[PDB]
């Protein structure tokens, strides 16, 4: 019924976004809508989960005149907290986390509003370019900013998509940024100019891969909604309408060709994740299923988990980076859905060539009752999961790998 060990009910309506500090997993920001009126503002909070039953915020994020839709702490060390709204506002806060005193301080620095609606954030993982963030917007544009020193630098502003930019993902080296659109296009941007210097950019001078609706072998009718890049940076996966997934080659810094096409599930692929260390790709669908493909076997189907979240949308799937049982590295997947449940899966099973349900966490309302889980973070080890719900609640769950035996 309710597996949570703590909660936060301060949001007045849908909690759309959540971010976790990269060094301090107890520091989590949540953001969403304060109501359904046309003029309802957005609101965010910063929480300290180490206090985990009712949580009290350590900071409040004000200034958004519409729902907060995106949050991120910057890489590598969370120097900034950035909020992004349906008002197009990007608000930048400096973060200080004193190992001495009672910790976290947050200071507003700047606001940028180059678009009307922010759809997503993705921090750049390049160690060479700290505190760099990308976003995609409803006008199809993709912006890359660096937070340094006019504290907001514009690194890139791209206008290649012609419809809403629905998702973005960096390559692991942080040199490429892959984004997708409702208009069915994929563009992979040479953000820092490295590919251009190696004569690996397309005719438009900006991308290393550009595929659109005119490319018949690529076109996914109804649009693209998710994107993920493999751990070696060798391929990008895009997911879209009708359960379709396309695998496209990237240059290593071969490029732009379709290496595999998939369509096992029946509705929008809303979430895609490559395992960080097992040769598998997981896809979550609006139809409630998760599908697992073997990346070293032409993306053969390993397992089709029908009803992973009943017949409600699978909103997010994400691999546990460093599970307590080191032997399970790369094989443990956490998912959340509009059924109001968070689940974790052991993906070793299935057809691997030459259920797997591990744990369920309940507490949110289902979509049918006005809830649904819209997002989560789970730290490095997956042992503490913090959720955001359409039922305006934030929950904290634990995996309990440490039994504290006597």
């Amino acid at each position: 019924e309710n597996d949570s060990i703590a909660y936060f009910d301060g949001h007045k309506d849908s909690v759309f976004a959540i971010a976790q500090h990269p060094l301090y997993p107890n520091i989590v920001a949540t953001g969403g809508s304060e109501g359904d009126a046309d003029d309802a503002p957005g609101k965010g909070y910063v929480l300290d989960i180490s206090a985990a039953t009712s949580l009290n915020p350590i900071f409040e994020i004000d200034g958004h005149t519409d729902s907060i839709n995106a949050l991120t702490f910057t890489l590598p060390r969370g120097d900034f907290l950035v909020s992004g709204g349906m008002d197009g506002r990007m608000r930048v806060y400096a973060v200080s986390v004193p190992q001495n005193g009672a910790l976290a301080q947050f200071k507003f620095l700047a606001e940028s509003q180059e678009t009307e609606e922010i759809n997503w954030f993705a921090p750049c993982p390049s160690p060479d370019h700290p505190n760099t963030i990308a976003l995609g917007a409803s006008d199809g544009s993709v912006w890359v900013f660096t937070l340094d020193a006019n504290p907001v630098q514009i690194v890139q502003s791209y206008f290649l998509h012609t419809g809403p930019c629905t998702a973005g993902a960096w390559s692991p080296d942080g040199l490429l940024l892959a984004t997708v659109s409702e208009d069915e296009s994929l563009h992979v941007y040479d953000v820092f100019g490295v590919a251009a210097s190696k004569s690996l950019v397309t005719d438009n001078g900006q991308t290393v891969v550009s595929l659109t609706n005119v490319d018949q072998r690529f076109a996914v009718e109804g649009g693209l909604f998710s994107v993920a890049v493999s751990p070696t940076g060798a391929v990008v996966a895009v997911g879209g309408a009708g359960g379709q997934i396309k695998i496209v080659g990237l240059p290593r810094l071969q490029a732009g060709t379709i290496l595999a096409s998939l369509q096992i599930q029946s509705d929008n692929i809303e979430s895609l994740a490559f395992s960080p260390s097992a040769p598998i790709l997981a896809a979550g669908s609006t139809d409630g299923s998760i599908a697992v493909f073997d990346t070293s076997r032409s993306f053969a189907l390993r397992r089709h988990l029908r009803g992973a979240h009943a017949e409600d949308p699978v909103v997010k799937v994400e691999f546990v980076k460093s599970p307590p049982n080191a032997a399970m590295a790369g094989w443990l997947l956490t998912s959340c859905g509009m059924d109001g449940v968070v689940r974790r899966w052991d993906l070793r099973g299935g057809t691997a060539g030459p259920s797997g349900l591990v744990k369920e966490w309940k507490g949110h309302r289902s979509g049918q009752e006005g809830g649904g889980v819209l997002g989560f973070v789970q730290g490095e080890t997956g042992e503490r999961i913090v959720t955001v719900g359409d039922d305006a609640v934030v929950l904290v769950f634990e995996a309990g790998s440490h039994h504290h035996h006597h």
